[PDB]
């Protein structure tokens, strides 16, 4: 559930309205996520490492706010949590389909819930198997096939959807470091440069420390 | 060129279409670095030259996948048997391009008699289409050679029910021990997922790294 | 400012800029590295800093060409004879950005006059616009200092008729023994090609070479 966020004191209600309304925005940046020590972690571990990055990626948007935005009711709500939807293949018609499951901030019952949801739906090819996409949720992606600098989503109406659009690629060895590419794709109305940023920098710390 | 109708109700991505075409409308960009080491080095020995021996090899590539071929006829969806490059040439007199096309062969000598034709008649003339209008059945490939980018996406006002890829190379460079080539793909969600624009970059880097004869 | 009514008719690129206003209304972003090696020792033995030193070059790269400078105004083409630029501030302590304007000089040091003025008038002002409505002859110039990109791109639900290129710089990073600035460059493609934006990018990297003094 949810909370309706107190527009009328924050800082970038001005901004808000803007980009809602008077410029109607969003941007996409795509960055490497230095998973040098992520490896290194995993590697000394059972778990897998997109279960990991799911668990990670939804961690750090648990912790502010402002990726957590929603319209309800034509006020602005801020989820308590939202739960990742994130996409697997099926190689056999090679076509892909979308799974949620509970997030929890304990890495150990986050993956018993996972895998949980992958026993029951991994073979299901309908798009969403479960059903209705919870409305907490945050969208996240793999391209596991190609290594890419740049990813953008083209969306023809992203009128007041304001959850954040998370997609890897296949991570890489460059030079010294191994590099995962991850796109970050937000609306203007809720999300400046600086969450962003935020985001992925509180990302970068995460897979730098230990998994517990 | 000639057009089959596609099978949409036993396609396994049925509900994809649907979805990508009606429900949620949209496209994506992705640009990867294409390893033309091997490419760099067999251009060496050859007649040909590099941006036409791109066109072909992602003009072969295209032609391989039926998703990279698709298209709304009398608001049907259909394949087209085959594409032919609609590719973009650069006029230095006046620092503006025009965009020309021509059949496509997958044996590289006749495409380049056929390249070689259209470029004989219309290299000169600055008409943005020398031609008149764009084949039905065509890819766009267009190049920026002047500038290395790691990002290239193009904001398209009204892409509805358009589904044919675009590419846009830049100037390569060498990183570490390879000549890398920045390529941009841009698609119709409806028609292609990430594994297809994996899968054709991926035939692309093969097609770079085979011999050219 | 002073603008000029441009001669469509007698365009090179009278065809171009129908089709790409009208035809297929579309613009595009390209995300390149500036190597900011030489700039940065530059500005070790300078009193400015990077961000105003950053806005004055790309100002004073598209000062020098007309296809950025380009507007609608009375419902025709016309060209600023010169651009403002218009960039975000941070306020640290409310964690949100305004966008402040000064004139723009060809010499570094009144540039860096004006800047220093509307910063001690203004950084302390929460508005999104302190100063009032953006100038009319502007360029956007954005700054994200805290994370390094190799993409950037704004997804506008409607760009109709604006041709101001839109500029976006990210974290610099050490690669070798090169220090790389990501910069983004967004135009409409009715007023800007690739070739253009290439010009403008290389451009850039001169004057980033170049002797400020
Ligand atoms: C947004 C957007 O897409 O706008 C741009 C619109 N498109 C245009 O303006 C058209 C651009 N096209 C061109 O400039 C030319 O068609 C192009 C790519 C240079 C090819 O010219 P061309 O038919 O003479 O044939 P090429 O021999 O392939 O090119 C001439 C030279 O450029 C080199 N070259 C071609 N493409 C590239 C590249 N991507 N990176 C680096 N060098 C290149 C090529 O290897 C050759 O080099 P050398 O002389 O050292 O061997
Ligand atoms: C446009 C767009 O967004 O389209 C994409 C649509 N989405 C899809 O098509 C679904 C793509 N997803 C997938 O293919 C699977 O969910 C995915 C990513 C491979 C994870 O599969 P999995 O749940 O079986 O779990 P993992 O152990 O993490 O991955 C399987 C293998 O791939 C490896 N792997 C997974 N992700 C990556 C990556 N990003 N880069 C390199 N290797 C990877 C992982 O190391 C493991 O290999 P090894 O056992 O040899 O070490
Ligand atoms: O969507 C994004 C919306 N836009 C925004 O939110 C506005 C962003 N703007 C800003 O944060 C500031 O205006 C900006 C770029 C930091 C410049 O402000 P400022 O000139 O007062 O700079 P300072 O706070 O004094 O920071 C100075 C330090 O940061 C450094 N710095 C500035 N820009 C960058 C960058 N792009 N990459 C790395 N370091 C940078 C600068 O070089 C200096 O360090 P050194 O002394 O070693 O050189
Ligand atoms: O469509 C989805 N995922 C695709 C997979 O390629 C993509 O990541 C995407 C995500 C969100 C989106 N949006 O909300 O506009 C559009 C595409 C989810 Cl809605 Cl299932
Ligand atoms: O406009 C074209 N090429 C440009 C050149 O910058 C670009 O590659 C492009 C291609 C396709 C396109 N579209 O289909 O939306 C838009 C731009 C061709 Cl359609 Cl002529
Ligand atoms: O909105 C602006 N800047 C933002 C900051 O994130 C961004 O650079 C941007 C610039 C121009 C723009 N446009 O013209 O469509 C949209 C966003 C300025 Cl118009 Cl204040
Ligand atoms: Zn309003
Ligand atoms: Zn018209």
């Amino acid at each position: 559930n949810y909370t309706k966020f107190d527009v009328k004191n924050w800082v970038r209600r001005e901004h808000f309205e803007f980009y809602r309304h008077r410029l109607p925005c969003g941007f996409s940046l795509t960055s490497k996520i230095d998973i040098t020590t992520l490896k290194k972690s995993l590697d000394d571990s059972a778990y897998k490492f997109y279960p990991v990055m799911i668990y990670l990626i939804a961690q750090a948007v648990n912790q502010f706010d402002e990726l957590r935005m929603a319209i309800k009711d034509d006020e602005l709500i801020v989820w308590d949590s939202v739960d990742p939807q994130f996409t697997v293949f099926h190689q056999e018609t090679e076509t892909f389909s979308a799974l949620s499951c509970p997030y929890s901030s304990d890495i150990d019952q986050f993956m018993v819930n996972y895998l949980s949801v992958m026993e029951r739906y991994k073979s299901d090819t309908k798009l969403f198997p479960q059903g209705v996409t919870p409305e907490n949720h945050l969208n996240i992606s793999a391209l596991p096939w190609v290594n890419f600098d740049s990813f953008n989503l083209n969306v023809a109406n992203f009128t007041d959807y304001f959850a954040p659009i998370i997609t890897m690629a296949k991570y890489q060895q460059e030079g010294d470091r191994l590099l995962l590419p991850l796109s970050v794709q937000v609306h203007h109305a809720v999300c400046d440069g600086f969450h962003v940023a935020r985001f992925i920098n509180r990302l970068q710390e995460l897979c730098n420390s230990k998994l517990k």
